[PDB]
C-alpha cells in the first residue's frame, strides 16, 4: 500500500500551458493525462477505498502459512468506515442554511436545491472529501430543459487547470470501462467524455491502442454554461483523506489481533502430562474424564547383581498461556493512536457523567472542530463555483434578470450535534419570544391529533362561560 | 464466508445500455443478470441472512474432531440479531410524519399509508436495510382496483438501470423457487417476474436449460404506472449492512467461546494422584470420598546383600486450570470491537449514573446519529418515488387533479428515544401550553374511566354552590 | 534530517546592499540568492513539509534488515498534522474582525476581503506559518481590472532587504519548476519572476547553467503598486515553525513503536517444549490441539554392565515475553514531551468533569495563548502592509479620494473557542439586551420555517380579541 | 557551555572615566570594549540563543560512539522557548495603558505609539529580556522626518557608562557582519556605529587589524535628541535570563532521555534461547514464527566402556529490561525541578478542576508574579526614558510646547490572564454600570450583524403601537 499512497506523483494536481483551444487542437495531451491517472493515481483511490470497504491489506494479502491442520485467521477492523461516516456526519448532517438579501435569488436557489435534493447531495460529497480528500459534482442542463447536478466518482475524474497563480480550470475529464456482466476480452474500452467551458467532446479508447482518443459517434454536444461545469471539492489544502495517514496503524491492529486469533487457533489450552516408563492402556486414557484417582506405579528395574530401584513417574496438568500485559498494552496503544490522530472519542476512555451533553461533546470534539472549520471554507468556495454556474444558466434561459448576482449568498453551517428541546425552550421564552397554539404542540409526541386539541380547548373555554 | 461476502462482483449495480424496449427486444439479455444475481450476488445475501437467524459459521462447519467420548460444543452468538433489531429500532422505531400544505394531498397520502399500513412495512424496509444494506419494495394496483404496496425480498429481486449519470431504472426482476413441500427433481423451476414502466413480463424458466425465459401462460399484464414500480432503498452508499463488517470478529468470538466449552468438557477438573509401588485395591479406592487419613506404607526392596531400602510414595490432589486473564481479555477486546465498529453501546462497560435519560442516551448514540442521518436522506429519496408512483396513478383514476404535484411533502424523522411524559407537561405548560381536562385525563392512568370523571367533578361543582 | 534543520544557513534573510536599481542593474546578484535558496533552505522546508504530509524519516529511510520471512513495520504517526491543524485552527478559525470610523475605507476593505474570500485566505497564512514559521502574498491588478490576492508556495518564494535597521524589502523572487508528467531530463528549466517596486521581470533559468537569468519573452511588466507587492508574514520572531523543535521527539516515537511491531511479528506466541530422547511421530505432532493428555515415556538405556537407567523427559509451555512496564513508560513520556513542548493538550491525561467547557479550555490553552499573542501581533503587522497596498492602488485607480488612511483600521481578533448560545443568549437579556422576534427565532432549530411562525402568531394574537 | 554562561567578565558592564568628548578622542579605548564583547560577553550569548533556538549542546557535541549498526540518537527538548514564550506572555500579551492628565501629551504619545506599533516592539523587547537578560532599542529621526524606534539586537550591542554613582550611558556601540551569501575570506568586516549624545560616528573594521576603527566614508551624522538614544533594558537587577540557571538541568534531562533512545535501539527486545549440543538447521529456524512444538532431543554421549548418557538440553525466552523505576523517578525530577527554579507549572501534576479559571491562575503563578513586579519596574524605567527622548524631539521639533513635562505619563500593565465575559458583564451591571446596546451586542457572536438588528427592533417596537 504504502508505494501508492505515499508515492508523490499519487497527488499531483494537473496543469497544462495552452489554452482551453491549444488542448482541443492536438487532443493527444489529454491521453497523456489519463494515462497518469491511471498509472499513479487511481491506485491510491483504490487503496483508500478498499479500506472504506473494510477490504484491508489482511485479507487479500496471503500468508506463507497455508495448509490443513493451520488456519487463515485473517480478520479486517472496519476503522475507515467507523472514523469517515463520524467525521462527515459531524460536518455536514445539519443541512447548510442558505440566506440572501434579494429574494429572487434565494428563491431559484432553493427551488434548485429542492429539485436537486441538494441535502443528501452535499452529504454523499462530504463523504467523498472524507474517504478520498476531494469530491467532484457535475452540473447538466438535462433534457426536459431542466439543470440537474450530480456527484462525480473520483476513481474516474480529474481537471486539467491553468499555469497561472489564479490557477483557473481549463478541462475536465471523465472516463468509464465499459464492463460487462459475461467476459473481458484482449482489449477493454474505456469511454472517455472531455468537458469544456463550451461543450463536452465524447471519445472512445482502450489502453492496449495507447488510449488513442478517437470521437465516438455523435462526439459534440454544445451547453449553455460559459465556464467548464465540473466543480472540484477539497478536504484540505492537500487534497488527503482523513484515514489516509493511520492505515499503517490500522495494518498493524489487524496483525496484533489476527496473531493472537491463531495463538488462540493452534496451540491446546491444557493438557494432563504423565511422565515415566509406565503401561497406559490406550482405552483407559478415554476414561480420564470419569477419572477421580489417578494411580501412577512406577517400574522396578533389577540389576543384574539383584539390586531392585523405581523408575520416576510423574503426573501433573500443563497450560497455555502467554503475555496478556503486553499485548494488551500494545494493542491499547494502537487503538489510542488512531483515535487520537483522527480526533475522534475514544470510546474505552470516554466516558460520561450525564450532565451537559451538548457542551460535554464541543468539548470533546474540539480538535475536530479545529480541521472542520477549514473544510468550511474549502466547502463553500466550491459551494459559490456552484452557484455562479447556476446564476450563468438562469440568465442564458432568461429564467431571472441579467442584473442578479449570486454572490449576495451566505451559507450558514450548524454542526450536528445534541440539542434539548426542553432546555431551548425554556431559553426562546425566557427570552420573550412567542410561539402559536399550533406549533408549540407540534413538538410534543403525548399530542396524538394537535388539530382536534385546539378544538377540544375550545370546548372547554365555551361551556365555562356558562 | 469472506469469499462471498467481498468478492467485488457480489455487489454490483446492473447497467443496460439499451432502453427499455431494446431489452424486451432480445430478452435473452436478462438471463444473463439473472444468472450473475444467482452466481455471484445471492450468495453474499445468504451469508448475511444466515447469521441474522444465527446460523453462524461455527454451527455448520464440521469439526475435524469428531468421536465418542469427544463433544461438538458448537456455540453461535446472534450478535448480528442483537445489532439490526437495535439500529433499526433506534432509526424507524417511531414512524415519519407526513407534512403538506395541501389537504387535498395529504388525505390521500395518509389515506394510503393508513390502508397499506406504512409504519410496519416502513420498519420491515429498513430491517432489511440494516440486514441486507438494500431493500426493494413493489406497488400494484389490485384486484378491487384498488393500490397496495409490499416488500419484495432482497434475495429474489434485482433492478437493471441507465447506463447514465442519471441512473434511471429500466427494469426490475422478481424470481421464486416452485418448491413443493415434497420432493425435488433433475431440474427445478424459476418463475420470473420482469417489471417495466408499461407492464410486467411472466416467464417460466429452469437453471438447467441456461435459464431460458419462455413465456408462462398469459404472460403479459398491463399497470397503470408510468414509470418502473420496483423502488430500491440503500442503507448506504456502498449498499453495505449494517454488521458486514464485523462478521469476522463474530466468528472468533463463537471460536474463542466454543474453545474454551472444548476445555471445560474434554478434562477432568481435579483428581487424586498417588505414586509409588503400592498395592491398591480397586475396591478400597471407590471408598475415597468417605476417606479421612491416607496412609501409604511403601516397599521396603531387600538386597541380595540383605540391605533394607524403601520405595517413594506419594499423594496429593492435582486440578485443571487455564490462563483466564489472557483468554477474558482476548474475549472483551473482540466483545468491546463489536460494539465499537457497530456503534452499539457496550453493555458491559455501560453505567447509568440514573440523571438525564434522554440526554443520556444522545450521548451514547451520537455516532449511530450520524450514520443515521445519512439513512435518512437515502429513505426519504425512495419515499419521494414511492408518492410519485402514488399521484400518477391517483391522476390516472383522476382520484385526484392533475393539477397536484406530491413533492411539496415533507418526511419528518423522529428519533426512538425515551420521553418523560412529566418533564414533557411540565415544559409544555411553563410555555404556556393548554390542554382540554379530557386530554389531560387520559394521559393519567389512576383515572379508570376519564368519561365519567367530568360528570363527579360537574356533581362537586355543583353542589358547592348550595 | 537535523543537519537539514537546524543548519545555520537554512535561515538566513537576505538582504542586499545596493537599493533596487542597483539590484536590476547587474541582476547576476540575484541568482546567487536562487542559489542559496536552492541548496540551503529550500530542503529545511522540504522536510518540514514531508513531515506535514506524514512522510516521516521512519517510512523512507531503508533498514539494514530486509529479506524474506522478517518484515518491514515502517510506520510513520502524524503528530505534525495533528499540532498544526490544532494550532492554526485555535488562532484563525473565528474570522477576524475589521472596524473602522471612516465607513468610505470599510466598505472598500470588506468588499476587497468579500471579492478574495479573505477568510479563506487567512486561514491558508495561517497554516504555512504553523509548518513552515513564514508565508507569503501576492497582491496583482488581474485582467478584467480587479484587485486579487494569493497565498504564494514558502518552498518557491523569498525576499530581498534593505541592509538597514528600517530592514525595507528590496525584491520578491518567486521561482518554479516547469515539469512534464512525462519524462525529465538532463536539463530542467526554473521560471523566475522578480517584482520590484514598480514591475515584474520575467526569466527562464536552469540549474546546469548556473541559475543564468536570461529574459523570457514579454520580460518585463509594468504594476500600479508603488512598493514589492509580495509580504511576508512570520510565525514568530525566529520564522520557526511549530512542530519543528519536536520533529526528534517524533522520531523516536516512530522508531519505539516500529520496533515493537517488529517484535511482534518476529517472535512466536507460545510453543509446547518437549524435551529428552523420544520418538515424536511428525504427524502425530498436528493432533496436538485434539490432545488431552500427553504421554512421555523415557528411553531406557542399558548398560554392558547390565544396568537400567532412565533418560529424561520433560513438557510444557514457553511463551514471549517482553518488558511493558519500561517501554509503555518510555512511550509515555516521549508522548507526553510532544504535547508539552507543543502546548496540546494530552488527550491521555486530559480529562472533563463537564462542568464549564469554555473556562476550561481557556484553562487548559494558557501556554497556546501566551505564544498566540506573539504570533497575533506578527500577523496584524502584515494585514497592516496589505492594507496599505490596497489604498495605495485604489487611489491609483481613483477609487477612493486621495485623502483616506488607512492605518485607521483596526483588527480584533477572537480565539476559536466553545461558546454557549443559552447562556450567552442569558447574559445578553440579564444585561437589557434586545432582540427581533424574526433574529430570536432565526438561532433556535426547532422552528422548521421562521417565517411562517410570525403569521400564525398573528392569528393567536387576532382572534383572542373576540 | 558552563565556562561560557557562569564566567565572571562575560556579564561585566561597561564604565568609562572620561567625559563622552574625552572618549571621542582617542576612539582607540572603544575598540577595547568591542573586543571585550566580542570575546567574552558575545559568546555567553550565543549559547543562550542556541538554547531557545532549540541547538542544545546534545546536538552539536559529538559522540565518542560514532559507526555503522550504531546510531546518535542525540535528541534537545526545547524547554527554553517553552519557558521563555509562557513568561514573555504573561508579563507583555496584554499591552500597556498610557494614562496622562495632558491630552497634548497623551495624544503625541498615541500617535507615537500608533505609527511605531509599539504593542508589537513591546512584546519583541520582553523576549529579549526572558532570553539574554537585557533588550536595546534605538530611536532615530528618519528620513522624511519622522520618529521611528527598533529593537537592537543584543549580541551585536552594547553602552558605555558613567564611573559615577548616578550611571549615566556616555556612549552606545552596534558593530554588524558584512557577511556575503557567497564566501568568506582571511579577513572579514565588522561595520561600527558608535552613537552619542550628539551624533553617530561611523567606523570600518576587522577583528585581524586588531579592530582599528577608520572611519567609513560620510562617517559622522547629527541627530536632534540631546541624549545618547541607544535605551537599554534588563530582565533583572543582574541582567539575567529566565532560564540561564536551569541550563544544566536541561542537558541532564537531554542525556538522561538520548540515552534510553540508545538502550531502546541497541539491545534486542526479546529472543528465543536454545542450548545444547543440538543440530539445529539454519532453514529450519526460520519456520520459527510458524512452529507450534519445539521439541529438542539431547545427544548421547557412548562411553568407551559402553556407559550412554544425555547431553543438556534448554529452551526458552530472555527479554530486554531496565530500571523503570529510578529512571522515571529521576527524570521526574529532573522535569519537576525545571519547572519549580522557572516558576512554570508542573503540566504532570497540575490538574484544574474546572471552578475558577482566573482565581485558580493567580494561585499558581504567584510566585511569577512576585518576578514580574521587579520586571515591570526595570521595564518602566526604560519607558521613562523612551518618553524623555520623545519629548526632547518634538519640542526640537516645535511639534509641542517646551512647557510639557511627560514624566506625568503613568504605564498601567495588566497581566494577560483568561477573563470571563460573562462573569465580567454580572460584575459591572450588578455594579450600576450602562451600556449602549450596539456596544453590547458587539460582545456577542450571535448577532450577524448588530447594525441590521437595531433597525430590526425598531420594527418591532414601532408595530405593536397599532
Amino acid at each position: 500500500n504504502i508505494n501508492y499512497l505515499f508515492n508523490d506523483e499519487a497527488n499531483v494536481v494537473y496543469t497544462y500551458d495552452g489554452t482551453e483551444s491549444d488542448l482541443l487542437q492536438n487532443v493527444n495531451e489529454v491521453s497523456k493525462y489519463i494515462e497518469h491517472h491511471m498509472d499513479y493515481q487511481r491506485p491510491r483511490l483504490k487503496v483508500l477505498s478498499d479500506y472504506y470497504e473494510g477490504k484491508t491489506k489482511n485479507l487479500v494479502e496471503l500468508t506463507r502459512r497455508k495448509e490443513e491442520y493451520m488456519a487463515d485467521n485473517r480478520v479486517a477492523h472496519d476503522y475507515a468506515s467507523y472514523i469517515s461516516d463520524f467525521i462527515n456526519g459531524y460536518f455536514l448532517g445539519n443541512p447548510i442554511q442558505y440566506q440572501d438579501d434579494d429574494k429572487d435569488v434565494l428563491e431559484a436557489i432553493e427551488a434548485f436545491n429542492d429539485l436537486n435534493d441538494v441535502e443528501s447531495h452535499n452529504r454523499s460529497l462530504g463523504l467523498d472529501l472524507s474517504i478520498y480528500g476531494k469530491a467532484y459534482e457535475l452540473m447538466i442542463r438535462n433534457q426536459d430543459d431542466e439543470t440537474r447536478l450530480y456527484k462525480s466518482d473520483a476513481m474516474s475524474t480529474f481537471i486539467i487547470y491553468d499555469n497561472t497563480v489564479e490557477r483557473n480550470s481549463i478541462a475536465g475529464v471523465r472516463y468509464l470501462r465499459t464492463k460487462p456482466i459475461d467476459k473481458t476480452d484482449e482489449d477493454e474500452v474505456f469511454t472517455v467524455d472531455l468537458f469544456t467551458s463550451h461543450g463536452v467532446y465524447r471519445y472512445l479508447t482502450n489502453r492496449t491502442n495507447g488510449l488513442k482518443l478517437t470521437p465516438r459517434e455523435n462526439s459534440f454536444e454544445s451547453h449553455s454554461f460559459e465556464r467548464m461545469p465540473i466543480t472540484e471539492f477539497s478536504n484540505n489544502e492537500r487534497r488527503k483523506g482523513d484515514y489516509e495517514k493511520v492505515i499503517t496503524l490500522i495494518d498493524l491492529y489487524d496483525n496484533a489481533e489476527s496473531d493472537t486469533a491463531n495463538y488462540m487457533s493452534d496451540l491446546n489450552d491444557a493438557m494432563l502430562l504423565i511422565k515415566g516408563n509406565l503401561n497406559l492402556d490406550p482405552v483407559e486414557v478415554r476414561k480420564q474424564k470419569e477419572a477421580n484417582v489417578l494411580f501412577l506405579e512406577p517400574t522396578v528395574y533389577v540389576d543384574a547383581e539383584g539390586r531392585e530401584t523405581e523408575g520416576s513417574v510423574d503426573g501433573g496438568y500443563i497450560y497455555k498461556q502467554y503475555d496478556v500485559q503486553g499485548t494488551e498494552a500494545y494493542k491499547d496503544r494502537l487503538n489510542s493512536d488512531i483515535h487520537m490522530f483522527t480526533n475522534t472519542p475514544n470510546m474505552k476512555d470516554d466516558n460520561f457523567s450525564g450532565t451537559q451533553s451538548g457542551e460535554a461533546m464541543k468539548y470533546k470534539l474540539f480538535g475536530l472542530e479545529q480541521r472542520t472549520k477549514t473544510k468550511e471554507g474549502l466547502f463553500t468556495k466550491g459551494l459559490r463555483r456552484r452557484a455562479k454556474l447556476l446564476e450563468t444558466i438562469l440568465k442564458n434561459t432568461r429564467s431571472i434578470d441579467a442584473n442578479k448576482d449570486f454572490n449576495t449568498v451566505r451559507y450558514v453551517y450548524n454542526r450536528n450535534l445534541p440539542k434539548s428541546l426542553i432546555e431551548e425552550l425554556k431559553a426562546y421564552i425566557d427570552s420573550g419570544g412567542k410561539i402559536s397554539q399550533t406549533t408549540l404542540m407540534s413538538l410534543f409526541s403525548f399530542f396524538q391529533d394537535p388539530e382536534l386539541e385546539v378544538k377540544k380547548i375550545e370546548e372547554d373555554e365555551k361551556e365555562s362561560i356558562k
